[PDB]
């Protein structure tokens, strides 16, 4: 005597609801909403859970997203201040962090993030024993190590956004200069995400043709090196212009989630544990070309860098290991 | 003696560049960026041009979007303060408007938008003689009439977002209550977008089963009518929670662009010229189920409303015709 | 000192290979290859196993298909004369059967198929305890019952192609006559697949508009009924012209596999157990609108047929129950 | 007083029907039906026209395909014995040819095909002035030259299936041996399609790593060369097993049509005019890596072959130029 009861009948047999390709996003900031809508628009998950501390903003983000249900293919959208809402995720994207202040030292900024992460990550793993974590938060190589350390996850189930987007940007700029689509141009920015990112000049190519053998070469002087500078610059340009970053990054992450979710074994420059790789001796995460599958990092692509290069790589590992003087102030 | 010249050769024959499924978005606000990223993520256009008055914000939005090129399938992304950047668009989405103030009358608010639109729309049509325009801006039914009137476009090449998203929301709420996906539930909210939106109770169905014949009925009293109230409410809820709307709307519009671009002839409740349709006598735009193709509104689905309903429809047409006392203050 | 060893290294950790959305097709005839290439082209399975008795033809079919790997997204293609090759399938499509001879009685033809199926189906279930079976083989309603009976599967994990394609054909013909795409026209052919298929005239509609209320009606005389006759005829037309059927059917089945595999709960007119549904008292399979999910038949859509209709339905159930005098000659 | 008139109304304004991404297939044999269903399944064309001389078979093929309309996204399917049915195609795929007989010389076999093509191709160009032609028919490099010569088309609007599928097969075999997907392995088979196909050993790579530098090398002796032999062999294997080829080829062609139709500028080893390319002096078509767009062959990728290689290339060009003693017997 209910509309529902008059209209929907039942088979004698049935099974408790279910979600198998669940993904959870932490933070409903600009990066978070951008990551969440590109995952959605991509049909990577049969469930998406959004987790933030800001009640209002969360519910409202949740709602906006739910109202568009008819236009999507993700069955269940949810949000929670509580972590049990993320219970059963395949993948977790973390985009929650502090943004670095007036007179803040990289040590104090990472320390700040350590005390936020203490509440985030422990709860994720308890509700999602089988998840893989994807750290977006900056500084990414340090926050990845923290997430690793805070969770207790095999090192392969802990990935950092690392140098993916940067490479995505490098390939873009090449393409504009060369006249071919960014997906036909191939070059790699690896190392420590940021100003200290190494551009593998000698891997640069189109079709399989090494730019280096043709330009007579290039690494040292005759305007090409430029290409690396506004990869890291043009990123500050954006901020200065818009007041933040979201679209490119979100897109970047969906790219990573598709590979992971669809067990592709595609090669990505993401932040990994690079201990005793290129003479690095301690527990430092940096970007390397990794194959990804559904259990996270499946393998590492062993580049053949020059010393010039690996030296630089080493300088990052030291510098980062130094910050790793964490657990308070 | 250029890398480019050493690496890329030429056929003796070639043809000046080109873009054929060009779309332009006006406004890089929350609705605008949301519309632009869902179109992108959808592969509806081989070119997307973004147009706003805010220099900085535009360039930065443009850039964010360009950096993600590798992850997309839209060849050319551009932005301009100038309208000649939109030269050659198939479709134009307008999301620029004023937001209504402290003590502002709907007449004064529409008047405000009239003086902004005078600079927008005339320029679009001069650069895009063959475009169809899609008005998102609120109040949508009045802003659609203005855009119509300001451009000089056949009435069929002028569409209003109208009541699409609202219906999308109605179908959502049904689905939550019924337990079926929103795309299996069918109901229609038509009329004047907003508080004055008519819910066609008698078209409501699942599988082809009319809810009305089964619930004993319903329109007047026994909690179902509720469903229409928080379709328009839950929309204010969002704002109150998040401070704006974007995702659901953007998604909504991509839905409209796909139909249009792919010449689908799919049925959408969008704002059209409804003169001498349900006894309406003047030049007023309101929502009706329209078939869309690449030249805009192909046809109208002639509902069989009750007087109760059409009366209401008529009350909108009068109320709107009244505002149409435009051209200044 | 192997190319392979010089080029591919290893993480210290790994896990035994794997296939989770495995589908197996039985028979590499015209229906079988057509079903197998539409599933492939659809990305429904991370593994496809092909099973036939004809060695040569199987290997060669297998190979053709494998050579195109670069163009697909199905990781593993395999074929076997042995059933252990199908070990671990989500879904099994059976397209193996005898074709009915010179002076063969429907009883003798079904008996023929019973003795083939005795070798097929028992082996499938032993290698695939959790599979759902999809019977394509004609006569489908009887072969479905046989497969049901021969396997020992819950009745919900046993589906017959039944009346899906026929409905697909009906919707086509409507569309040609009406001028709208076949997916906008809705009508249902249910009952016993074939000459005895009931056309629900009263469910026929476009947009939600019942053809029956508008044509003054129609079921009895003024050329429309025709529409049902060449749905079943035009099917013999094809054969007479081409010498067999494949494309339409294959396509039909991929449609069923997508729903099943993606847990859609979409409504299909497929052959089900219709005992004590419309006064049918025995163990007979016929076509009804069923919701499908990953465990097979989730529910039944309870049509409201006329007696005229249900009478006909009943005549099938008797006629089929009569054949069910199986187990030899 | 027609159902149609009671149910479908009209806008005062409209425009004569239309088809813009029309594709036509010639021959409804095994290659032809395989090419036609992969194009369909791919949504590359808003119209597909099928052309063969065999009335019955054509109509029936047409019908099979039409009955599946609901499952596709191609609006209009048609077939004709007449060429005016192909009027307005973007792309034409030719799969009609003779198959070479008991004691037939390659000269007599090409001569046979010349007299069939005289009726095919002239008619295509008259009905489709702006089409590009894709020759599948074997021998492909000679039949491409014939089609070129018979039509009067700019040389860039004439493409041969050439060495695409072979490369697709090579990449497959690599992948099986290496353990990576065929799309991650890259190698090139170019030259004259068939037994005389050159395998560019020195372009072979994974990730960007040249197999040649790692295996110590390889071209001359230590089982790898094998890889080229059963690329051309395993193709005869199929035939011997199945009695023909279809799936892999069809798939291959859809791959070519997508690039062409979507103006991708993707690189394909297809048969082109290779005159005064690698010291070849006459009018001979052979396989080279070409960039394709919507006007056919946009460019050529200038490989750096060894003499060993180019010598071989030259031997083909001579051998083919020799057959080009065509126009009768």
């Amino acid at each position: 005597a209910t509309l529902k009861d008059k209209l929907i009948g039942h088979l004698a047999t049935s099974q408790e609801p279910r979600s198998y390709n669940k993904i959870t996003v932490v933070g409903v900031g600009a990066v978070g909403m951008a990551c969440a809508i590109s995952i959605l628009m991509k049909d990577l998950a049969d469930e998406v859970a959004l987790v933030d501390v800001m009640e209002d903003k969360l519910k409202g983000e949740m709602m906006d997203l739910q109202h568009g249900s008819l236009f999507l293919h993700t069955a269940k959208i949810v949000s929670g201040k509580d972590y049990s809402v993320s219970a059963g995720s395949k993948l977790v994207v973390i985009t929650a962090g502090a943004r670095q202040q007036e007179g803040e030292s990289r040590l104090n900024l990472v320390q700040r993030n350590v005390n936020i992460f203490k509440f985030i990550i422990p709860n994720i793993v308890k509700h999602s024993p089988d998840c893989i974590i994807l750290v977006v938060s900056n500084p990414v190589d340090v926050l990845t190590y923290v997430a690793w350390k805070l969770s207790g996850l095999p090192m392969h189930r802990i990935i950092g956004s690392g140098c993916n987007l940067d490479s995505a940007r490098f390939r873009y700029l090449m393409g504009e200069r060369l006249g071919v689509h960014s997906c036909s141009c191939h070059g790699w920015v690896i190392g420590e995400h940021g100003d200290s990112v190494p551009s593998v000049w000698s891997g640069m190519n189109v079709a399989s043709i090494k730019l280096h053998p043709l330009d007579g070469t290039n690494k040292d002087k005759q305007d090409w090196k430029k290409l690396h500078k506004d990869v890291v610059d043009s990123a500050y340009e954006v901020i200065k212009l818009k007041g933040y970053t979201s679209w490119a990054i979100g897109l970047s992450v969906a790219d990573l989630a598709e590979t992971i979710m669809k067990n592709l074994c595609r090669v990505h420059p993401v932040s990994t544990m690079v201990k005793d790789f290129y003479g690095i001796k301690d527990n430092v995460f940096l970007s390397l070309p990794c194959v990804l599958n559904d259990h996270g990092i499946s393998n590492i692509v062993k580049m053949k860098l020059k010393p010039n290069e690996e030296q630089q790589l080493q300088k990052s590992a030291t510098t980062l290991w130094d910050i790793q003087k964490d657990l308070k102030f």
